[PDB]
This record gives C-alpha cells, structure tokens and sequence, in this order.
RNA sequence: AAUAUGAAUUAAUGCGAAGUUGAAAUACAGUUACCGUAGGGGAACCUGCGGUGGGCUUAUAAAUAUCUUAAAUAUUCUUACA
C-alpha cells in the first residue's frame, strides 16, 4: 500500500496553508486530498503485482517504456511530481514544530546563481523566472508541469510537461501538444527522438537519461484554482517562484564533496 | 500253539586301509540339477513322461523444451522503517 507521507509542521499546514502561495483549503486539495486520491488509485493499479513493493520515481522508470502500463506511470509520476513541488514551496523542511521557528531566509546559492549565468547567456535569476512564467502560459494550456531541470552537460535549462508528464526521461516528457498544429521545428524533435530510442538495443526499448529536476511547479488545477482562478495561473506561477525554499533546491544540485 | 536256545542255510549293512575302471555332482561342471515313475546299462549313471527352482526377477532409455520493463529499480540492508 502506498500512503501519502508526512509533511513537517502539518498541523501549520493545515491551519495557515503555505504563507504567499496557497490558502489552507488550497493546500489541502494539492496535498491532503489529491495525494491521498493519487495513492490510493496507485495502490488499487499495483496491489498485488510486483510494483507494490517499489517507490512511484522507480515505477515510472520501469512503465515508462511500456505503452499498456501508461495509467500506472500517470500516477507514479504524478505522485513523485507533486512531491517535488510540495517540497520545494514549503515553509521548512526541518520540523519547527517544537522550536516554533519563524526565521528561514533562504536564498539562492552561489553554484545555483553560476549555473544560471552559465546556461542562460549570463541571464539572471529575475530574468529565467520571467522566462519560466512565459513558458508556462504559452506551452501548457491546460494541466500540466513546469520544471527546471539540469542535464548530463551541467547545464539548466526549462522543461514543460502536458498532464503528468515525467522530467527524467524524455521520451515521457510530453512537453509537445499533438492535439493542436506543430511547426516543422518541432515535428523534427519528436522525429529525432524517436530515432534514439529505436537505436537502443535493449529488448525494452528503453534509452539512458539523466536528467534531473531542480524545481517544480505543479500547474494542475488542483493547485490554483481555489485561490487564483481560471486565467490566473501565472500569479500563481510568479508567486510560486519567488516562495521558493531554497534550503531543498540547492541540495537538488550536486556539489560533488 | 507260544517262548527261549542252537542251527544247516541265506539276506542287508558299517568301518577300515587301498588301488582299479570311468568322470556322475559342485561354475552355464562343459547334455540345467533334482522329485515321482518306467525302461536300459561294468560302474557311477543314461533315456522317456510330468513336476520343482533348491538355475536364468541374472530384470536398467527409439535423445531432442518456451516471450516483458538487467537494474537511477533486484542483488546491499543489523531491531530500522513504520
Ligand atoms: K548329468
Ligand atoms: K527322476
Ligand atoms: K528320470
Ligand atoms: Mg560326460
Ligand atoms: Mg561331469
Ligand atoms: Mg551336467
Ligand atoms: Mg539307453
Ligand atoms: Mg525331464
Ligand atoms: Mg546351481
Ligand atoms: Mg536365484
């Protein structure tokens, strides 16, 4: 059985929501109510077969390649997803639930902030969160993920997910809408990337990636709705990116000590 | 008539030494042995008929074998997680 885990400071979280992003009733539709929706629903696909016994990032990697096992890595990845961004926009990871702090200032750090300059042609911090909210309006109509993620050449970069759609591995990405047109730019990355999967010679037809999310942001309407409404989503995404909690998102990038 | 004794006369058998004529039995003993019975032969034995195993249970291949996430996941785990 999977079962939703528990939060630090969850009786702060469900008496004054998460301070300058979500309301109480906010937080309990994006955590306490659809969490528990998404592990149960889980729990029902996978009782009794042998992805029972595995964590949901591992049971997205081993569905990701099988076409059939699709509802089952919707909700993995969507499980780990909301994790992720339930981690990184929350007050305090450590539990100040008995020290009853309320000082965490956390900034940016200086390989976060080199990294940035690096892969954005010197752009700043400001600068790529205007970007990420662009990206967000113009590239998700509807449900979906925005993320920042670094790739095997150290370099960040922005990557958006259509509904439950995986950062790690990009042939689960799902970050082109086929429902409406495509330009012939686009249509050559799915071509070329469906070239690379057909290269592998594994018997799963599955491909090696590396890639790793440093932040996330859930664009689903069980986060925002509620509280910003319909056409409102990039307040919240804005709100959402400046409310970060930095102590999670530098640990997310490896240092190498 | 019985019992006992001796008895002309006559039958069976044991042991002892010790050669002779064969080689019947014990191994598939060189023809499986033996049981009952009959006939035959220097001698053991041979032959016929049925029976017995205390002789053959001593018994030992015409072969062909299959698909699900090989792993960022199993393989590690030290009373921890829950
Ligand atoms: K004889
Ligand atoms: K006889
Ligand atoms: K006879
Ligand atoms: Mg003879
Ligand atoms: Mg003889
Ligand atoms: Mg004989
Ligand atoms: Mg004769
Ligand atoms: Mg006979
Ligand atoms: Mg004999
Ligand atoms: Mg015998």
């Amino acid at each position: 059985i999977h079962v939703v885990p528990k939060l630090p400071n969850s009786k702060a979280l469900l008496q004054n929501g998460v301070p300058n992003i979500l309301s109480s009733s906010g937080f309990k539709t994006v955590w306490f109510d659809y969490q528990r929706y998404l592990c149960d629903k889980l729990t029902l696909a996978t009782a009794g077969q042998s992805l029972e016994s595995y964590y949901p990032f591992h049971i997205l990697l081993k569905t990701a390649g099988n076409p059939l096992q699709s509802n089952i890595f919707n909700l993995a990845s969507s499980i780990h997803n909301n994790h992720l961004f339930v981690e990184n926009i929350l007050p305090s990871a450590v539990e100040h639930g008995t020290n009853s702090n309320a000082v965490v200032k956390t900034e940016p750090s200086r390989l976060f902030l080199s990294k940035i300059k690096d892969s954005f042609n010197g752009s700043d911090w400001e600068v790529v969160k205007e970007e990420m909210i662009y990206r967000a309006e113009n590239e998700v109509l509807g449900q979906g993920w925005l993320f920042l993620v670094e790739n095997n050449e150290k370099k960040l970069f922005i990557l958006t997910s259509n509904n439950n759609g995986t950062p790690y591995y990009f042939p689960r990405n799902q970050s082109f809408d086929l429902n409406s047109a495509i330009s012939i730019d686009e249509f050559a990355t799915l071509k070329q990337m469906k070239e690379l999967i057909g290269k592998s010679t594994k018997l799963n037809g599955k491909v090696q990636d590396w890639t790793m999310p440093i932040i996330c942001v859930n664009l689903w309407d069980h986060a925002y709705l509620h509280d910003y409404g319909v056409g409102n989503r990039s307040k919240y995404v804005k709100n959402v990116l400046d409310n970060l909690n930095w102590s999670v998102v530098n640990n997310r990038i490896f240092s190498g000590i």
